[PDB]
């Protein structure tokens, strides 16, 4: 069933749909074969190439890959920064993981306790499905 994190997913979906909100989903968990992964997960742009009936029935589990916004596998050595249709990744550094909202310009510190940015919210989920998840909220 769905515990805080599926019904935050469900109570932004048509809002991220319509681009009223932009929502990255920062998730620290670990794969199916014993390696911790993260990354961050451009939800609109989720919600438009997948059903996510898949996920609010819990028939598999929202989960980074290495197609999303960014990726990490340490275990694998794995780090990619591939962007996304709203996200471009436009720093890393000691300052801050930065990505720019495409359409309106802004900048998100997307660091999971990071002070976000303008127009931009950040919550911790407290959720039995990962180890951490954070939601990043974009008002256009
Ligand atoms: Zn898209
Ligand atoms: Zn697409
Ligand atoms: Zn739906
Ligand atoms: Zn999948
Ligand atoms: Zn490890
Ligand atoms: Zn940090
Ligand atoms: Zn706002």
């Amino acid at each position: 069933s769905m515990d805080n994190f599926l019904t935050a997913l469900a109570m932004r979906e048509e809002d991220n749909r319509s681009g009223k909100l932009s929502s990255v989903i920062f998730i620290r968990d670990r794969n199916s074969h014993g390696q911790e992964i993260s990354g961050y997960i451009d939800y609109a742009h989720r919600l438009k190439t997948e059903d996510f009936e898949v996920y609010f029935t819990g028939k598999k589990r929202l989960l980074p890959r290495p197609t999303d916004i960014s990726f990490y596998n340490w275990d694998a050595d794995i780090a990619v920064s591939n962007s996304s249709p709203n996200y471009q990744v436009i720093a890393d550094n000691p300052e801050g993981l930065l990505f720019r909202y495409k359409r309106d310009r802004k900048i998100l510190n997307v660091d999971p306790k990071a002070q976000p940015g303008d127009n931009s919210t950040r919550i911790t989920i407290l959720t039995e499905l990962y180890v951490q998840a954070v939601i990043f909220d974009h008002i256009s």
